[PDB]
């Protein structure tokens, strides 16, 4: 019907769908096709290279969806069929809210890039609680054949007491995800980013971890927290340190950039919100690099910004990525981005003289 060929995406499809919706429109339409499962059933069967057992779950592939793809929980199955190895839903707020106003997203075609400043629009967690409840025992089979499920969570824009949001988060949808993402690095909600500072994130952390802990066995995700591009050296270090204090399970690195590289060409350079895709992917892997050191390896992350080929997700993954991500890419190239993705990476290992993934996870620290 619409399968499935690479230059056929993104040569001609996607830059005449582009050409005729504005980018939210966009953005509906994919979550509507991919939920009812409108997409070719990928067609690469993927590796035993690719394989990656970290935060005490199997990964069947390295390469994820993530968090704003599908904010609301609608879409996690016809992601796994697209090929993603793992999805992560949101970030999901307390209660449901609309987010800022219109337009809020915009297309920087000639960037390869995407500026957004939704501003947590979510059906908040009643809503993706009772999503999620329907397919649980779907989602505990899919966990098991290494497809896991992460839930990111964010804070309602009225909202008093930061920490009191992120813990019912933790109470409600902890219970149905395999890891749990503290979303502190939104550039889009007021006073947000202050939480990646020391003395709020280690009483932030505390809490959520309290929390999850109290959970029951079977029940109890992993808590990451996901972080900004445009910490400072000491903002760095100070995050290294809590995590290693509280022993969080992971970080996700990196959110949007509120950053405007020098060279940017879309007339909507100047937009305000977190800029994604190829302009954020080097300052991404530099953050991944440093975090990795400053965490001596021992603290797993999930890489992410600007991927979009095999050398991207290999080159987060050498700086000490153990997981990657994608969003924008998808943009612009469209489902084929997948398996292009894990194709070229598995050639690039095999090029590179590694065993598999799991060999090359911080490599470019050993050299
Ligand atoms: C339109 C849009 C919405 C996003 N929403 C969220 C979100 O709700 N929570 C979150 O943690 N990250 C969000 N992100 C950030 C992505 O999860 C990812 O960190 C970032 O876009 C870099 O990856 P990419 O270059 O592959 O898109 C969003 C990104 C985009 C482009
Ligand atoms: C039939 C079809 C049309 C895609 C919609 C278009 C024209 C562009 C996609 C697009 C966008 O152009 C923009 Cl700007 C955003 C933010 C998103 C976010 O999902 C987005 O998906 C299928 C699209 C998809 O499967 C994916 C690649 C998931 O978007
Ligand atoms: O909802 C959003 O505005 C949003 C959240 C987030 O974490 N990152 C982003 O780029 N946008």
């Amino acid at each position: 019907m619409a399968t499935g060929d690479e230059r056929f995406y993104a040569e001609h499809l996607m830059p005449t769908l582009q050409g005729l919706l504005d980018p939210e429109s966009a953005h509906r339409l994919a979550v509507r096709f991919t939920s009812l499962g409108l997409l070719p059933r990928a067609r690469f069967q993927d590796s035993d290279m690719l394989e990656v057992r970290v935060l005490g779950h199997k990964f069947r592939n390295p390469v994820g969806i993530a968090a704003g793809f599908d904010k609301h929980g609608e879409a996690v199955d016809g992601l796994y069929k697209m090929g993603f190895g793992f999805v992560e839903i949101g970030s999901v707020t307390p209660k449901p809210q609309e987010g800022n106003p219109r337009p809020r997203v915009f297309r920087l075609p000639e960037d390869q890039a995407v500026i957004n400043r939704y501003g947590f629009n979510s059906h908040g967690l009643s809503v993706v609680e009772h999503r999620l409840r329907a397919r649980q025992q779907k989602q505990a089979k899919l966990t098991e054949d290494g497809l896991p499920l992460g839930v990111n969570l964010g804070k309602n824009k009225t909202s008093v007491d930061a920490a009191e949001d992120y813990a019912e988060g933790v109470r409600v949808l902890g219970p149905l995800a395999d890891y749990l993402v503290v979303n502190v690095s939104s550039p889009n909600t007021a006073g947000l980013r202050s939480l990646q500072g020391k003395a709020e994130l280690r009483r932030l952390l505390t809490k959520v971890l309290q929390e999850r802990d109290g959970l029951r066995r079977v029940h109890r995700p992993a808590v990451l927290v996901k972080i900004a591009p445009d910490l400072t050296s000491q903002d760095k270090e100070d995050i290294a340190s809590v995590v290693k204090e509280l022993g969080i399970d992971g970080l996700i690195v990196t959110n949007t950039t509120v950053s405007r590289p020098a060279g940017l060409q879309g007339a909507l350079r100047s937009e305000t919100g977190g800029l994604s895709g190829k302009p954020l992917r080097d300052l991404s892997t530099q953050t991944i690099r440093e975090m990795y050191a400053l965490t001596q390896g021992r603290v797993p992350i999930i890489g992410v910004g600007g991927v979009s080929s095999g050398q991207d997700a290999l080159e987060k993954i050498r700086a000490g990525a153990s997981l990657v991500q994608l969003y924008t890419a998808l943009t612009f190239w469209g489902p084929p981005v997948v398996g292009k993705v894990k194709r070229e990476l598995e050639a690039l290992l095999k090029e590179q003289g590694f065993g598999g993934v799991t060999d090359a996870i911080g490599a470019d620290h050993r050299r």
